[PDB]
């Protein structure tokens, strides 16, 4: 038994956690895994990865790469009837997929800050080339609007701590000082926290911060980071079970949404 | 062209960075990669992984799993004449390998602290079940001894930030307060830094900290972490080039040591 995985760079935290879980579950079920890391940027790069995987005679494909509606459909077409499961797409795209609830994750972050009394909020989005970053940013805007709040600033990073530091420092140097920040992932949040601290402000007391992912490291940031938990292990594990069920015609044909939750720590307080 | 990789959990930072580089270089050279994640703990688990990889008809193997001398030799024997390259072993083991210079990494950390004037030093080692953690701990002791210093305490963690936090808090709660700490990796260092800070002390000014790896996140810890850079991308990239050369009988037959360097940041000051 052999399956193939087309994945975003494993140098990134989220992708590596998902693939680790995929490999663990595959081993458990007696399936070997061919892994192809996408050259990044573009549906063509992903199609090439899929082509190479099919050449290795895989009987199932897990696409752990961000794709918009049309591109995901295009990649599915390239799988040549071999079952394909997508893990980084919109839940509206008509393909087989499993993704985390972006509606719940963004609502949780916004409602948490609103409930604490925050009105001056800034957003630090992930790279908009990524469907996940886009869904997250759209969600923040949706719930902030529902709470009759317009953010005082919104910027874009690249998932790295340094981008969080740079974007936050640029915002602060501009004279824009929110009482709270919604950040696209924990690593960028770490960067934001450093920027806040080096600017002579207190994370939490002066500027609250909410991350996203609930990485193992987040519990030890200074101070511990309030974030949105995305159970990557569960996603990876479930993707293998699902793919094998699909390959045997006993699964389904559509999208599954996995729940997320708010992890309250030490970076969020009333303004 | 197809190669196989037996690897430690990709949930771990170092392994994921190495494998990412392996996949990138493999793609560049037109080689597909079958990846097997070891069930952890034991030479038997690694042998099983190798067996499954050989069943997929790989023509080369990269062993990215910690193995002592005898176990590495045993795993090599199990590769059935298929070229095998080890990335987590001692450089004294008579097999093909590429590892970072532990002698240089430990000397750099010790000499940096000694040069700053530190005499009261504590050690926080990685899990001793890992050859890398063992070589690192032995190295610290070697150079501390050469500088006529006996550490005031030495503990063991598990590579995670939480283990660094727990071990450091336990040390401090015991009344053992060093002026500097040598920590086995950046994540455990993050945990130590949190413990120090929550104990009412200043990282750097009160207790200096040196990490290991130079993770992307380390530049944004609070404060930025002085550490030892291990270029995982270079290691992964080089391992692919080396394996293919070995498969064509144009490489060598032995160990290569990759250099490391000290990255001075904000967590190390005179006592």
């Amino acid at each position: 038994l052999l399956i193939g995985v087309a994945t975003s760079s494993l140098a990134l935290h989220a992708p590596s956690q998902i693939v680790a879980a995929i490999l663990s579950r595959a081993d458990q079920l007696g399936a070997s895994v061919v892994v192809s890391m996408v050259e990044r940027s573009g549906v063509e790069a992903c199609k090439t990865a899929v082509h190479n995987l099919l050449a290795q005679r895989v009987s199932g494909l897990i696409i752990n790469y961000p794709l918009d509606d049309q591109d995901a459909i295009a990649v599915e077409a390239a799988c040549t009837n071999v079952p394909a499961l997508f893990l980084d797409v919109s839940d509206q795209t008509p393909i087989n997929s499993i993704i985390f609830s972006h509606e719940d994750g963004t609502r949780l972050g916004v409602e948490h800050l609103v409930a604490l009394g925050h009105q001056q909020i800034a957003l630090l989005a992930g790279p908009l080339s990524s469907v996940s970053a886009r869904l997250r940013l759209a969600g923040w805007h949706k719930y902030l609007t529902r709470n009759q709040i317009q953010p005082i600033a919104e910027r874009e990073g690249d998932w790295s701590a340094m981008s969080g530091f740079q974007q936050t420092m640029q915002m602060l140097n501009e004279g824009i000082v929110p009482t709270a920040m919604l950040v696209a992932n924990d690593q960028m949040a770490l960067g934001a926290m450093r920027a806040i601290t080096e600017s002579g402000l207190r994370v939490g007391a002066d500027i609250s911060v909410v991350g996203y992912d609930d990485t193992e490291d987040s519990s030890c940031y200074i101070p511990p980071l309030t974030t949105i938990k995305q159970d990557f292990r569960l996603l990876g594990q479930t993707s293998v079970d699902r793919l094998l069920q699909l390959s045997q015609g006993q699964a389904v044909k559509g999208n599954q949404l996995l729940p997320v939750s708010l992890v309250k720590r030490k970076t969020t307080l009333a303004p």
